[PDB]
DNA sequence: TGTACGTACAGT
DNA sequence: TGTACGTACAGT
């Protein structure tokens, strides 16, 4: 079905407001925090079990917000290291989706001043 | 003359292997070093009086050789803190030149995954 | 600024 | 990994 686009680094932030727990090369998912009275286009970082993290690093939700809403990709999410962090954790990113869509994603990663590695 | 095109960030590196001091919010000269065994993208890093710094990082070089051979763009380089590092210091760097060639420029950079914040 | 934090681990 | 290093200074 849906194809590999590439990967992409970020981070999670604002892990002091939380308490779910991440381990090292864990999964998390992300999910669009549309009603976000700080950040429209907000998306909240979950743990495996669904335990809020934190949340995306502004920045990138900027860059990500249109992909989510408009479905042009599914992006997974692996914290590589410093799952015990005190504030923020690297997130690697991948975007899986149809073909006909890459370009698309590429080019608003890139308004954004992101590139898929 | 020439007009600013804009400004990038970079680093300093191998300050282990030389001698030139820098002090904060100094400007530093950018000169390509060609004739480079390691890198023929090589461009080194002088301070005010001309004693070398180091190095431009590999990947910035790869961007930037192409800019300089060319004389696409004239590039300033100011270092904004960490002087006394031991391994790298920070690079704040502008662009000017004819407006005519910035697209140029600009696209030589993304190429290399670099913009002009 | 100094320091508490994050993370690379030290040219070209 | 732990740690010596670089630098941000701590959601959305």
């Amino acid at each position: 079905g849906s194809v590999l686009f590439g990967s992409l680094r970020g981070h999670v932030v604002g892990l002091r407001y939380y308490t779910g727990v991440v381990n090292n090369n864990e999964m998390v998912a992300l999910q669009r925090d549309p009603n976000n009275p700080y950040d429209k286009n907000a998306i909240k970082v979950n743990n495996v079990n669904g335990n809020q993290v934190g949340h995306l690093k502004k920045e990138l939700a900027g860059a990500l917000a249109y992909i989510m809403d408009n479905k042009l990709a599914q992006i997974e999410g692996v914290v590589p290291f410093g799952a015990n962090n005190a504030f923020t954790m690297p997130l690697h990113m991948t975007f899986w989706g149809k073909e006909e869509n890459r370009k698309a994603v590429s080019d608003q990663l890139k308004k954004h001043g992101f590139k898929l590695g």
